[PDB]
């Protein structure tokens, strides 16, 4: 969505979606879809 461009909730949010993850690991896990679809 859009909370602050791409940096809303949680210290580890998706800079592509504006998601929110409490773990940097889970961030990368979601961002796996941002590699090559
Ligand atoms: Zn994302």
């Amino acid at each position: 969505g859009s909370t602050r461009g791409s940096t809303g909730i949680k210290p580890f949010q998706c800079p592509d979606c504006d998601r929110s993850f409490s773990r940097s690991d889970h961030l990368a896990l979601h961002r796996k879809r941002h590699m090559l679809v």
